[PDB]
């Protein structure tokens, strides 16, 4: 079963479900407003791509934290402020069994599963 992690209102998204949904690729969406999120997600994700990659640190969110919460930032502390705040997790994710895409990049998409 592939799985795509994310929230509906968001252009990425639409994007890489309308590449997902015009090759006929079946998934699950797991929706952060619907079912959040929990660390074993996000230490499997950090472990594979790094917490730079799968933190949103770009994004209004997290530009929006404390100075202190964004001090000295190392794989644990970026998992918990995810946890409590699933906005700032990089969309989308896509697991694909062995492995998962953060971001949407066609190519990847398309060498993964066409």
């Amino acid at each position: 079963t592939y799985v795509l992690y994310g929230i509906k209102a968001c252009d990425t998204m639409k994007k890489a479900r309308t590449w997902l949904d015009e090759h006929k690729v079946a998934y699950d969406f797991h929706d952060y407003k619907a079912v959040g999120i929990d660390r074993e997600h996000l230490r499997r994700w950090c472990a594979e791509h790094g917490w730079q990659t799968v933190l949103n640190r770009a994004g209004t969110t997290f530009r929006k934290l404390d100075e202190a919460q964004k001090a000295d930032l190392d794989e644990a502390k970026a998992i918990e402020l995810m946890l409590a705040q699933p906005s700032m997790i990089k969309r989308p994710v896509l697991e694909l069994g062995g492995r998962t895409l953060v971001g949407f990049k066609p190519d990847a998409y398309a060498a993964a599963l066409a």
